Protein backbone atom coordinates (compact mmCIF):
# COMPACT_ATOMS: atom_id res chain seq x y z
CA UNK A 1 0.00 0.00 0.00
CA UNK A 2 1.52 3.54 -1.12
CA UNK A 3 0.72 6.63 1.81
CA UNK A 4 2.30 9.55 2.71
CA UNK A 5 2.29 11.01 6.54
CA UNK A 6 3.96 14.64 8.23
CA UNK A 7 5.17 15.22 11.35
CA UNK A 8 6.91 18.32 13.33
CA UNK A 9 3.56 20.43 13.66
CA UNK A 10 3.17 22.54 17.25
CA UNK A 11 3.11 25.69 18.83
CA UNK A 12 5.46 27.99 18.51
CA UNK A 13 6.43 31.95 19.32
CA UNK A 14 7.17 34.15 16.34
CA UNK A 15 10.33 33.93 14.74
CA UNK A 16 10.82 30.52 16.56
CA UNK A 17 12.05 28.46 13.06
CA UNK A 18 10.62 25.07 12.86
CA UNK A 19 10.75 21.96 10.58
CA UNK A 20 8.24 19.79 9.21
CA UNK A 21 8.75 16.02 7.92
CA UNK A 22 6.74 14.58 4.87
CA UNK A 23 7.69 10.27 5.31
CA UNK A 24 6.45 8.19 2.11
CA UNK A 25 5.91 4.43 2.04
CA UNK A 26 5.08 1.99 -0.70
CA UNK A 27 7.83 4.56 -3.41
CA UNK A 28 10.64 6.32 -3.61
CA UNK A 29 11.29 9.83 -3.95
CA UNK A 30 14.27 8.25 -6.73
CA UNK A 31 10.72 8.21 -9.21
CA UNK A 32 8.29 10.47 -7.31
CA UNK A 33 8.17 14.40 -7.27
CA UNK A 34 6.53 15.81 -3.76
CA UNK A 35 4.92 19.20 -2.99
CA UNK A 36 3.40 20.87 -0.06
CA UNK A 37 0.42 23.11 0.21
CA UNK A 38 -0.81 24.75 3.55
CA UNK A 39 -4.69 25.94 4.93
CA UNK A 40 -5.34 28.22 7.12
CA UNK A 41 -8.00 27.32 9.67
CA UNK A 42 -11.59 28.76 7.94
CA UNK A 43 -9.42 29.66 4.58
CA UNK A 44 -8.45 27.68 1.51
CA UNK A 45 -5.78 25.43 -0.11
CA UNK A 46 -2.43 27.45 -0.97
CA UNK A 47 0.67 25.66 -3.38
CA UNK A 48 3.92 26.18 -1.34
CA UNK A 49 6.43 24.38 -3.58
CA UNK A 50 7.71 21.32 -5.05
CA UNK A 51 10.47 19.00 -5.24
CA UNK A 52 11.58 16.99 -7.99
CA UNK A 53 12.81 13.20 -8.09
CA UNK A 54 16.05 14.52 -9.07
CA UNK A 55 15.73 16.97 -6.30
CA UNK A 56 15.32 20.46 -8.49
CA UNK A 57 13.06 22.83 -6.09
CA UNK A 58 10.63 25.11 -7.43
CA UNK A 59 8.99 27.80 -4.88
CA UNK A 60 5.71 29.59 -5.31
CA UNK A 61 7.01 34.00 -5.19
CA UNK A 62 5.20 34.44 -1.98
CA UNK A 63 6.60 32.00 -0.32
CA UNK A 64 10.55 32.44 -1.30
CA UNK A 65 12.96 33.66 1.83
CA UNK A 66 9.87 32.35 3.73
CA UNK A 67 10.38 28.57 3.52
CA UNK A 68 13.11 25.64 2.71
CA UNK A 69 12.17 22.38 0.98
CA UNK A 70 15.19 19.23 1.34
CA UNK A 71 14.75 16.12 0.75
CA UNK A 72 16.29 12.16 2.13
CA UNK A 73 15.89 8.86 0.48
CA UNK A 74 12.59 8.52 2.11
CA UNK A 75 11.68 11.91 3.50
CA UNK A 76 10.73 15.30 2.19
CA UNK A 77 11.35 18.20 4.78
CA UNK A 78 9.45 21.88 4.87
CA UNK A 79 11.77 24.37 6.88
CA UNK A 80 9.27 27.83 7.84
CA UNK A 81 12.28 30.04 8.04
CA UNK A 82 10.76 32.80 10.55
CA UNK A 83 7.04 32.16 11.29
CA UNK A 84 4.33 34.67 12.06
CA UNK A 85 0.39 34.76 13.28
CA UNK A 86 -0.40 34.80 9.48
CA UNK A 87 2.05 31.18 9.35
CA UNK A 88 -0.94 28.80 11.55
CA UNK A 89 -1.79 26.18 9.24
CA UNK A 90 -2.43 22.66 8.24
CA UNK A 91 0.54 21.66 6.08
CA UNK A 92 0.24 18.83 4.09
CA UNK A 93 2.83 16.77 1.34
CA UNK A 94 1.31 15.81 -2.00
CA UNK A 95 2.78 13.05 -4.55
CA UNK A 96 2.56 14.32 -8.07
CA UNK A 97 0.78 12.69 -10.93
CA UNK A 98 3.31 11.87 -14.03
CA UNK A 99 1.08 14.42 -16.78
CA UNK A 100 0.92 17.36 -14.28
CA UNK A 101 1.67 19.71 -11.35
CA UNK A 102 -1.47 18.01 -9.16
CA UNK A 103 -1.50 15.33 -6.36
CA UNK A 104 -2.75 12.13 -6.61
CA UNK A 105 -1.64 10.81 -2.94
CA UNK A 106 -2.20 13.49 -0.26
CA UNK A 107 -1.16 13.29 3.79
CA UNK A 108 -3.44 13.49 6.67
CA UNK A 109 -1.77 17.13 7.32
CA UNK A 110 0.22 18.31 10.08
CA UNK A 111 -0.92 21.50 12.50
CA UNK A 112 1.41 24.24 12.96
CA UNK A 113 0.33 27.45 15.65
CA UNK A 114 1.96 30.53 15.77
CA UNK A 115 0.82 32.47 19.46
CA UNK A 116 1.39 35.44 -11.20
CA UNK A 117 -2.29 33.61 -12.14
CA UNK A 118 -5.30 34.43 -10.42
CA UNK A 119 -7.70 31.81 -9.88
CA UNK A 120 -11.64 32.55 -9.46
CA UNK A 121 -14.33 30.14 -8.37
CA UNK A 122 -17.77 30.76 -8.15
CA UNK A 123 -19.92 30.26 -6.29
CA UNK A 124 -18.41 30.27 -2.73
CA UNK A 125 -21.50 28.07 -1.30
CA UNK A 126 -24.65 26.22 -2.58
CA UNK A 127 -26.89 23.78 -1.12
CA UNK A 128 -29.11 21.46 -3.56
CA UNK A 129 -31.37 18.50 -2.78
CA UNK A 130 -30.77 14.79 -3.02
CA UNK A 131 -30.99 13.57 -6.63
CA UNK A 132 -30.06 17.49 -7.48
CA UNK A 133 -27.50 18.93 -9.92
CA UNK A 134 -24.39 21.86 -8.43
CA UNK A 135 -22.19 23.39 -11.45
CA UNK A 136 -18.89 24.77 -10.16
CA UNK A 137 -17.21 27.57 -12.69
CA UNK A 138 -13.31 28.26 -12.50
CA UNK A 139 -11.56 31.20 -14.34
CA UNK A 140 -8.22 31.85 -14.92
CA UNK A 141 -6.24 34.95 -15.23
CA UNK A 142 -4.24 33.75 -18.39
CA UNK A 143 -4.72 30.25 -20.27
CA UNK A 144 -3.37 26.83 -18.63
CA UNK A 145 -4.83 25.13 -21.75
CA UNK A 146 -5.65 21.18 -19.96
CA UNK A 147 -3.44 21.82 -17.03
CA UNK A 148 -6.28 21.54 -14.36
CA UNK A 149 -7.43 19.91 -11.36
CA UNK A 150 -10.21 18.93 -8.95
CA UNK A 151 -10.38 18.14 -5.85
CA UNK A 152 -13.32 17.13 -2.76
CA UNK A 153 -12.31 17.80 0.80
CA UNK A 154 -14.32 16.94 4.15
CA UNK A 155 -14.55 18.94 6.87
CA UNK A 156 -11.42 17.56 8.84
CA UNK A 157 -10.09 15.22 6.25
CA UNK A 158 -7.61 15.30 3.44
CA UNK A 159 -8.37 16.65 -0.13
CA UNK A 160 -8.95 13.60 -2.71
CA UNK A 161 -8.16 14.30 -6.29
CA UNK A 162 -11.79 13.75 -8.11
CA UNK A 163 -10.57 14.85 -11.75
CA UNK A 164 -7.16 15.96 -13.49
CA UNK A 165 -6.14 16.92 -17.38
CA UNK A 166 -9.89 19.33 -17.44
CA UNK A 167 -12.09 16.38 -17.39
CA UNK A 168 -10.25 12.70 -16.47
CA UNK A 169 -11.55 11.24 -13.92
CA UNK A 170 -9.53 9.72 -11.22
CA UNK A 171 -9.62 5.84 -10.20
CA UNK A 172 -12.81 4.90 -8.24
CA UNK A 173 -14.47 8.59 -9.11
CA UNK A 174 -18.03 7.77 -10.18
CA UNK A 175 -19.36 9.51 -13.64
CA UNK A 176 -21.66 11.74 -11.59
CA UNK A 177 -18.56 14.08 -11.51
CA UNK A 178 -18.23 15.75 -15.05
CA UNK A 179 -15.32 17.97 -15.69
CA UNK A 180 -15.42 20.31 -19.09
CA UNK A 181 -13.46 23.42 -20.32
CA UNK A 182 -10.53 24.78 -21.61
CA UNK A 183 -7.63 27.89 -21.52
CA UNK A 184 -9.54 29.70 -19.33
CA UNK A 185 -12.84 28.96 -18.27
CA UNK A 186 -13.77 25.28 -16.24
CA UNK A 187 -16.56 23.77 -14.94
CA UNK A 188 -17.25 20.71 -12.80
CA UNK A 189 -21.13 19.28 -12.51
CA UNK A 190 -21.79 17.14 -9.91
CA UNK A 191 -24.91 15.21 -11.19
CA UNK A 192 -27.68 12.86 -9.01
CA UNK A 193 -26.33 14.22 -5.96
CA UNK A 194 -26.29 12.63 -2.87
CA UNK A 195 -24.69 13.02 0.94
CA UNK A 196 -21.66 11.77 0.62
CA UNK A 197 -20.90 14.72 -2.13
CA UNK A 198 -20.88 17.35 0.64
CA UNK A 199 -17.84 18.92 0.28
CA UNK A 200 -15.59 22.08 -0.55
CA UNK A 201 -14.53 21.69 -3.95
CA UNK A 202 -11.35 23.06 -4.97
CA UNK A 203 -9.95 23.84 -9.36
CA UNK A 204 -6.07 24.04 -9.00
CA UNK A 205 -3.95 25.13 -11.93
CA UNK A 206 -1.91 22.32 -12.38
CA UNK A 207 0.39 24.24 -15.43
CA UNK A 208 4.03 23.20 -15.02
CA UNK A 209 5.54 26.47 -13.88
CA UNK A 210 5.66 27.71 -10.19
CA UNK A 211 3.77 31.82 -11.31
CA UNK A 212 1.20 29.19 -12.52
CA UNK A 213 0.53 26.57 -9.87
CA UNK A 214 -3.15 28.39 -7.97
CA UNK A 215 -5.97 27.00 -6.13
CA UNK A 216 -9.39 28.38 -6.48
CA UNK A 217 -10.84 30.07 -3.04
CA UNK A 218 -12.99 26.90 -2.70
CA UNK A 219 -17.07 25.97 -3.40
CA UNK A 220 -18.80 24.78 -0.07
CA UNK A 221 -21.56 22.09 -1.63
CA UNK A 222 -24.34 21.28 0.82
CA UNK A 223 -27.12 18.71 0.47
CA UNK A 224 -30.61 19.63 2.13
CA UNK A 225 -32.55 17.26 4.28
CA UNK B 1 -47.14 33.66 10.24
CA UNK B 2 -44.14 34.89 12.05
CA UNK B 3 -41.43 35.30 8.98
CA UNK B 4 -38.15 38.10 8.62
CA UNK B 5 -37.39 39.79 5.08
CA UNK B 6 -34.42 41.95 3.88
CA UNK B 7 -34.49 43.83 0.87
CA UNK B 8 -32.28 46.74 -0.54
CA UNK B 9 -29.51 44.64 -1.34
CA UNK B 10 -27.56 45.50 -5.41
CA UNK B 11 -23.93 46.45 -6.64
CA UNK B 12 -22.48 49.92 -5.62
CA UNK B 13 -19.07 51.89 -6.15
CA UNK B 14 -16.98 52.49 -3.49
CA UNK B 15 -19.08 55.74 -1.27
CA UNK B 16 -21.98 55.39 -2.74
CA UNK B 17 -24.36 55.61 0.47
CA UNK B 18 -26.73 52.64 0.50
CA UNK B 19 -30.05 52.00 2.91
CA UNK B 20 -31.01 48.25 3.10
CA UNK B 21 -34.80 47.53 5.04
CA UNK B 22 -36.37 44.49 7.26
CA UNK B 23 -39.51 44.14 7.32
CA UNK B 24 -41.31 41.69 9.24
CA UNK B 25 -44.63 39.21 9.73
CA UNK B 26 -46.70 37.76 12.45
CA UNK B 27 -45.57 39.98 15.38
CA UNK B 28 -44.52 43.89 16.32
CA UNK B 29 -41.72 45.70 16.56
CA UNK B 30 -43.22 47.68 19.26
CA UNK B 31 -42.46 44.14 21.17
CA UNK B 32 -39.39 42.38 19.39
CA UNK B 33 -35.96 43.93 19.37
CA UNK B 34 -34.16 43.38 15.61
CA UNK B 35 -30.45 43.16 15.15
CA UNK B 36 -28.00 43.38 11.82
CA UNK B 37 -25.18 40.37 11.14
CA UNK B 38 -23.50 40.60 7.95
CA UNK B 39 -21.40 37.58 6.38
CA UNK B 40 -18.29 37.77 3.60
CA UNK B 41 -19.03 35.06 0.79
CA UNK B 42 -16.45 32.40 2.35
CA UNK B 43 -16.30 34.43 6.17
CA UNK B 44 -18.21 33.73 9.26
CA UNK B 45 -21.09 35.76 10.92
CA UNK B 46 -20.22 39.47 12.39
CA UNK B 47 -22.68 41.52 14.78
CA UNK B 48 -23.39 45.12 13.76
CA UNK B 49 -25.90 46.63 15.71
CA UNK B 50 -29.45 45.99 17.68
CA UNK B 51 -31.87 48.03 18.08
CA UNK B 52 -34.76 47.86 21.01
CA UNK B 53 -38.45 47.44 20.65
CA UNK B 54 -38.45 51.68 22.62
CA UNK B 55 -35.75 52.51 19.99
CA UNK B 56 -32.34 52.47 21.70
CA UNK B 57 -29.86 51.30 19.45
CA UNK B 58 -26.41 50.09 19.71
CA UNK B 59 -23.32 49.53 17.84
CA UNK B 60 -20.28 47.36 17.33
CA UNK B 61 -17.34 48.87 18.12
CA UNK B 62 -15.79 48.86 14.18
CA UNK B 63 -19.02 49.90 13.01
CA UNK B 64 -19.48 53.36 14.65
CA UNK B 65 -19.52 55.98 12.00
CA UNK B 66 -19.74 53.14 9.22
CA UNK B 67 -23.32 51.79 9.80
CA UNK B 68 -26.63 54.01 11.10
CA UNK B 69 -29.87 51.62 12.05
CA UNK B 70 -33.36 53.37 12.51
CA UNK B 71 -37.05 52.18 12.44
CA UNK B 72 -40.64 52.53 11.48
CA UNK B 73 -43.39 50.94 12.77
CA UNK B 74 -43.13 47.97 9.93
CA UNK B 75 -39.04 48.10 8.76
CA UNK B 76 -36.06 48.41 10.65
CA UNK B 77 -33.20 50.38 8.39
CA UNK B 78 -29.50 49.74 7.87
CA UNK B 79 -27.77 52.63 5.97
CA UNK B 80 -24.26 52.24 4.84
CA UNK B 81 -22.87 55.45 5.03
CA UNK B 82 -19.85 54.95 2.76
CA UNK B 83 -19.22 51.57 1.44
CA UNK B 84 -15.72 50.57 0.56
CA UNK B 85 -14.95 46.43 -1.06
CA UNK B 86 -14.58 44.82 2.46
CA UNK B 87 -18.40 45.96 3.26
CA UNK B 88 -19.31 43.39 0.26
CA UNK B 89 -21.95 40.82 2.03
CA UNK B 90 -24.87 39.06 2.88
CA UNK B 91 -26.88 41.40 5.57
CA UNK B 92 -29.25 39.99 7.84
CA UNK B 93 -32.07 41.26 10.25
CA UNK B 94 -32.71 39.14 12.97
CA UNK B 95 -35.50 39.13 15.56
CA UNK B 96 -33.81 38.92 19.12
CA UNK B 97 -35.33 36.21 21.88
CA UNK B 98 -36.67 37.85 25.30
CA UNK B 99 -33.52 36.57 27.92
CA UNK B 100 -30.38 37.66 26.09
CA UNK B 101 -29.21 39.29 22.91
CA UNK B 102 -29.42 36.41 20.77
CA UNK B 103 -31.92 35.76 17.66
CA UNK B 104 -34.38 32.97 17.18
CA UNK B 105 -35.82 34.11 13.22
CA UNK B 106 -33.38 34.78 10.81
CA UNK B 107 -34.54 36.43 7.39
CA UNK B 108 -33.47 34.49 4.05
CA UNK B 109 -30.44 38.08 3.88
CA UNK B 110 -29.68 40.61 0.96
CA UNK B 111 -26.51 40.41 -1.02
CA UNK B 112 -24.68 44.14 -1.96
CA UNK B 113 -21.33 43.92 -3.75
CA UNK B 114 -18.92 46.57 -3.91
CA UNK B 115 -16.90 47.42 -6.51
CA UNK B 116 -14.82 49.62 -9.51
CA UNK B 117 -13.90 43.82 23.30
CA UNK B 118 -14.47 39.76 24.03
CA UNK B 119 -12.99 37.77 21.49
CA UNK B 120 -14.51 33.98 20.85
CA UNK B 121 -12.35 31.34 19.75
CA UNK B 122 -14.03 28.12 18.42
CA UNK B 123 -12.18 25.07 18.55
CA UNK B 124 -12.20 22.83 15.87
CA UNK B 125 -12.14 24.66 12.89
CA UNK B 126 -13.30 21.52 10.68
CA UNK B 127 -14.40 18.38 11.92
CA UNK B 128 -16.08 15.04 10.55
CA UNK B 129 -17.06 12.02 12.01
CA UNK B 130 -18.91 8.60 11.02
CA UNK B 131 -22.79 8.52 11.22
CA UNK B 132 -23.77 7.36 14.45
CA UNK B 133 -20.25 9.31 15.95
CA UNK B 134 -20.27 12.05 18.55
CA UNK B 135 -18.93 15.50 17.63
CA UNK B 136 -17.77 18.07 20.71
CA UNK B 137 -17.17 21.72 19.41
CA UNK B 138 -15.48 23.94 22.26
CA UNK B 139 -16.14 28.03 22.04
CA UNK B 140 -13.80 29.68 24.69
CA UNK B 141 -14.60 33.20 25.69
CA UNK B 142 -11.44 36.16 26.30
CA UNK B 143 -13.46 37.42 29.43
CA UNK B 144 -16.34 35.82 31.53
CA UNK B 145 -19.97 35.98 29.83
CA UNK B 146 -21.96 34.30 32.52
CA UNK B 147 -24.38 31.68 30.57
CA UNK B 148 -24.87 34.09 27.67
CA UNK B 149 -23.66 32.29 24.90
CA UNK B 150 -26.22 30.73 21.97
CA UNK B 151 -24.98 28.15 19.08
CA UNK B 152 -26.14 28.08 15.83
CA UNK B 153 -26.37 25.80 12.43
CA UNK B 154 -26.03 26.69 8.95
CA UNK B 155 -26.00 25.09 5.80
CA UNK B 156 -24.11 26.14 2.62
CA UNK B 157 -25.79 29.07 1.16
CA UNK B 158 -28.71 29.30 3.43
CA UNK B 159 -29.48 31.28 7.15
CA UNK B 160 -28.28 30.30 10.41
CA UNK B 161 -30.78 28.09 13.12
CA UNK B 162 -30.84 28.81 16.34
CA UNK B 163 -30.12 25.53 18.17
CA UNK B 164 -29.22 26.34 21.52
CA UNK B 165 -29.81 29.99 24.14
CA UNK B 166 -28.74 30.41 27.68
CA UNK B 167 -25.80 28.07 26.98
CA UNK B 168 -27.89 24.44 27.42
CA UNK B 169 -31.68 25.50 26.46
CA UNK B 170 -32.83 23.63 23.25
CA UNK B 171 -34.83 25.93 20.59
CA UNK B 172 -38.32 24.85 19.08
CA UNK B 173 -38.22 22.34 16.71
CA UNK B 174 -34.29 21.36 17.65
CA UNK B 175 -33.85 17.25 18.96
CA UNK B 176 -32.02 16.72 21.99
CA UNK B 177 -29.16 14.72 19.80
CA UNK B 178 -27.85 18.40 20.45
CA UNK B 179 -26.57 18.81 23.61
CA UNK B 180 -25.00 22.73 24.83
CA UNK B 181 -23.26 22.79 28.28
CA UNK B 182 -20.49 25.54 29.72
CA UNK B 183 -20.00 28.62 32.00
CA UNK B 184 -17.97 31.84 32.43
CA UNK B 185 -15.53 30.97 29.40
CA UNK B 186 -15.59 27.72 28.35
CA UNK B 187 -18.35 26.18 26.44
CA UNK B 188 -19.54 23.57 24.33
CA UNK B 189 -21.63 21.74 21.99
CA UNK B 190 -22.25 17.90 21.51
CA UNK B 191 -24.07 16.27 18.61
CA UNK B 192 -24.70 12.62 19.62
CA UNK B 193 -26.24 9.79 17.06
CA UNK B 194 -24.89 12.04 13.96
CA UNK B 195 -26.79 12.02 10.85
CA UNK B 196 -26.31 12.98 7.47
CA UNK B 197 -29.02 16.10 8.07
CA UNK B 198 -26.23 17.54 10.49
CA UNK B 199 -23.24 18.31 8.20
CA UNK B 200 -23.16 22.37 8.63
CA UNK B 201 -21.26 25.35 10.33
CA UNK B 202 -21.94 25.78 14.05
CA UNK B 203 -21.41 29.17 15.64
CA UNK B 204 -21.28 30.02 18.91
CA UNK B 205 -22.54 33.59 20.27
CA UNK B 206 -21.90 35.91 23.52
CA UNK B 207 -25.50 37.00 23.49
CA UNK B 208 -24.18 38.81 26.64
CA UNK B 209 -26.72 42.58 26.86
CA UNK B 210 -23.21 45.11 26.03
CA UNK B 211 -22.02 45.87 22.85
CA UNK B 212 -18.92 45.18 23.90
CA UNK B 213 -19.38 41.37 24.41
CA UNK B 214 -21.45 40.70 21.62
CA UNK B 215 -19.24 38.30 19.48
CA UNK B 216 -19.76 35.01 17.23
CA UNK B 217 -17.21 32.41 16.99
CA UNK B 218 -15.22 31.87 13.62
CA UNK B 219 -17.07 28.61 13.02
CA UNK B 220 -17.40 24.45 13.33
CA UNK B 221 -17.26 22.70 9.80
CA UNK B 222 -18.85 19.63 10.43
CA UNK B 223 -18.85 16.57 7.90
CA UNK B 224 -20.63 12.89 8.25
CA UNK B 225 -17.60 10.64 5.74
Amino acid sequence: AQSVEESGGRLVTPGTPLTLACTVSGFSLNTYSMFWVRQAPGKGLQWIGIISNFGVIYYATWAKGRFTISKTSTTVDLKITSPTTEDTATYFCVRKYGSEWGGDLWGPGTLVTVSELDMTQTPASVSEPVGGTVTIKCQASQSISSYLAWYQQKPGQRPRLLIYETSTLASGVPSRFKGSGSGTEFTLTISDLECADAATYYCQSTYENPTYVSFGGGTEVGVKS
